[PDB]
Formats: structure tokens, sequence, C-alpha cells
């Protein structure tokens, strides 16, 4: 079973990459199962169509949260770049899914066993497509 753990915001970096104080140590966390478009991609040098709105949305959601919690999946907790891989919740709402529901990020990098909430995010993504939101307009 997965479970939520306390984390302190240190800084939001873009739509899907946030730096958090987790168990007393500063580290970059990357949101599982998403590809926010970037604010500072690498092919793209930077700023994507919808990458800066996905960044603003996560920035406000974590900045204004009363509390942040991280939820690791059941596979590896870290990727090759040493970023923590988690579902992040702000006030009990999953930032991963809110981005996807808004049509501000797409579901991507699905590596089992790290896909417990994959179907939940694919649903939210289907609805953002139906309603034609943002990247899907
Ligand atoms: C979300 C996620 C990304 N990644 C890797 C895939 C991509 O590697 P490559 O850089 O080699 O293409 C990169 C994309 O991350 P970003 O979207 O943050 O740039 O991070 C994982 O390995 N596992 C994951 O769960
Ligand atoms: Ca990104």
């Amino acid at each position: 079973k997965l479970h939520k753990e306390p984390a302190t915001l240190i800084k939001a970096i873009d739509g899907d990459t946030v730096k958090l104080m987790y168990k007393g140590q500063p580290m970059t966390f990357r949101l599982l199962l998403l590809v926010d478009t970037p604010e500072t991609k690498h092919p793209k040098k930077g700023v994507e169509k919808y990458g800066p709105e996905a960044s603003a949305f996560t920035k406000k959601m974590v900045e204004n949260a009363k509390k942040i919690e991280v939820e690791f999946d059941k596979g590896q907790r870290t990727d090759k770049y040493g970023r923590g891989l988690a579902y992040i919740y702000a006030d009990g709402k999953m930032v991963n899914e809110a981005l996807v529901r808004q049509g501000l990020a797409k579901v991507a990098y699905v590596y089992k066993p790290n896909n417990t909430h994959e179907q939940h995010l694919r649903k939210s993504e289907a609805q953002a497509k139906k309603e034609k939101l943002n990247i899907w307009s």
C-alpha cells in the first residue's frame, strides 16, 4: 500500500519538478507520470507552449498550500538524475492529477511498478481532452 509523508516546499522549479525538504534533506522531486510541457526544457532551450502556465499553476498550488505531502510509488524512489519520484499532494489534492485535469501536462514516462495511479491520471487526461482544455484546444 502507498502512504503520504510530510515534505516542506523549498522551491517550485517548473510544472512537474519541485524542490522539497524531505526528511530533513533538500532534494529535487519530479512528479510521476507526467510531462508538463517545460519552462526550461533542453531541446526546447526552455519555455514550452503551455510549459509556463503549467509552471505557474504548480507554483501557486504548492506556494499557497497549508501542507505538502509526498507519496512514493512501490518501485524505485529515485530516477537516474537522483530526483525523488513521487505523487505530490497539496492540501490533500494530488498536484499530478490537477495538472493533467486542467490539460496543462500529459501522462507520460509510465514505468511499472511505478504506475499505481496511472489509470486515475489517464481518466483525468481523457476528460481534459473531451473539454478541449489548454494543450488539447
Ligand atoms: C518522470 C520520470 C522521468 N524519467 C527520465 C526520463 C527522461 O530521461 P532523458 O533525459 O534521458 O530523456 C527524463 C525526462 O525528465 P524531464 O521531463 O524532467 O526533463 O527523466 C525517468 O527515468 N523516470 C520517471 O519516472
Ligand atoms: Ca518539466
